[PDB]
């Protein structure tokens, strides 16, 4: 009888239920608690149904990438709410995030069955996910190996072209390949750089600032470090490095670094200016 | 304008990635490569090839893909299981940190995916190979998802033997089937899926079993420390509940939830499976029976 039961088991597809699906989706639904795509669809005109799938794909990749990003950055909050890994644990959250990457991958074959186009859609998805990981890997490396390597502005920019530019290009490239109708890739790349630098800027600017606790080589920090190095302001250079290495939650210490950035290096205004220029390129 | 020029060149080009960059983020992965065991996984592919007859060329790429997926899944598994050691060596995440290890492992899943397109230039076939790849990685994550949920939310769910077996069909069967199905799909030459599923089940129950048996004889019985609903444990929990051994049932749950490294506590739990629930003999026997299904 044992053999009978085993025989039936190995000759069938693996058993997966609706209820199993729900257990596994808990970390993902918790982060659940588009107009950019619509707007762009005015140039691409994908039929509405197709656009729904592309959109579903983008939401999966995007949400899964944040679930893992929060474990990677040891983030306690996301949009004011407790992060999924603190509620469901790191194990379930990694696994669920990764599962949705592959679920997102499956939705791609439902965008088209035309064999030439399908290969292209998979190559786009694969290439940009590879880029998201390269950029994320460099961002993480710099932070965790600090002070081994202090990136320059140019190195930061290439990291961003991958870490943030990847999913922006993934959405845009899929729509341009599926479009019935110049590439807007350069534009979406620029959008990605502005979005990231503004993310870094705002994180400090609104502190009145988790990036400090995280110890990330943000755009303002990269400017401050290279400015102090260039001016041979040894003590200020080292004090910035010392605070980031503290992985501190102390607001008084966070404010202290913000002041080095405000008063010694003027990195905030410098970053403010940089963003305004990127934005002007478009205007 | 010099800035706008530089910005213009940046956004009108592919992103810049260097081999130095590539090396720097491959650290967690390169570390697990030192662990031995490759030859055997290769032997499996070779033996299977005697039936499939893939040219050596293609078989080589099938193997690179399987190795990348296997090592990447073990990097993540050790983070998930809080494992200190893998093949007598310190785990990548304890050395390079969880963030780099997760990112690197996931990066390697996408590099493996990329290799699939080196298996053929024919669009129909390519589409089936990518679907197999996609389906079985979805299966790997479904299985891991349950093993991990049962363990971390214990005692919310006490799996039965049947549930354990369905989770293993996904958790381990997934990569066994991935390898075989890519090969069957590539073969110029009945499906071996049922066989490879049995192989995976024997593989997993034996891994669960040896983990306790080696410690009871000499191993670390790290599955007790991890809290894993192993095959022996699932049997003991269901046996105790059925036989009315309330205290034993509860003590088994309590020891799993301590996440303990104390050797005597681990040995007390193993001797409970030995003498009180007889879960060890039951497992040895269950294994032997599955092995006879093949030998006979
Ligand atoms: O600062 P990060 O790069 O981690 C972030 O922008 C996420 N992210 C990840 C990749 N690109 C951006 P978030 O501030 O949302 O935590
Ligand atoms: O016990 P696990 O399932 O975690 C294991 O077998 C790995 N694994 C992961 C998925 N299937 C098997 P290992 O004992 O090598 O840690
Ligand atoms: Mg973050
Ligand atoms: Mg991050
Ligand atoms: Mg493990
Ligand atoms: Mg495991």
């Amino acid at each position: 009888k044992m053999e009978a039961k085993i025989d039936e088991l190995i000759n069938n597809d693996p058993v997966w239920s609706s209820q199993n699906e729900s257990l596994i989706s808990k970390p993902y639904n918790h982060i659940l608690l588009l107009n950019l795509i619509v707007q762009i669809n005015r140039v691409m005109n994908l039929p509405k149904d197709q656009l729904a799938i592309v959109s579903q794909i983008v939401e999966l990749l995007h949400n899964s990438s944040l679930l893992i990003d929060d474990i990677e950055d040891n983030a306690p909050l996301r949009r004011g709410q407790t992060t999924s890994h603190l509620i469901f644990g790191v194990p379930s959250t990694i696994n669920t995030a990764n599962y949705m990457y592959f679920r997102a991958m499956q939705l791609v074959s439902q965008l088209t069955t035309k064999e030439p186009l399908y290969h292209n859609l998979i190559t786009i998805f694969n290439e940009e996910l590879i880029n998201l990981h390269r950029g994320q890997g460099l961002d993480i490396y710099w932070r965790d190996f600090l002070p081994e390597i202090i990136p320059t502005q140019e190195m930061y920019l290439n990291m961003v072209m991958n870490k943030t530019g990847g999913l922006f290009r993934l959405t845009l490239r899929l729509m341009e390949a599926l479009s019935p109708s110049h590439s807007l890739v350069p534009f979406i790349n620029l959008l990605g750089i502005i979005y990231q630098i503004r993310d870094d800027y705002l994180n400090l600017k609104d502190f009145q600032a988790e990036d400090i606790t995280e110890g990330k080589l943000s755009f303002p920090i990269v400017h401050a470090l290279n400015f102090t190095k260039t001016k041979g302001q040894t003590e200020q250079h080292n004090e910035i490095l010392r605070i980031l290495l503290l992985r501190t939650s102390d607001k008084d210490i966070k404010l202290k670094l913000i002041q080095i950035l405000e008063f010694d290096t003027n990195s905030l205004a410098y970053t403010k200016n940089f963003i305004n220029q990127l934005v002007n390129m478009i205007k």
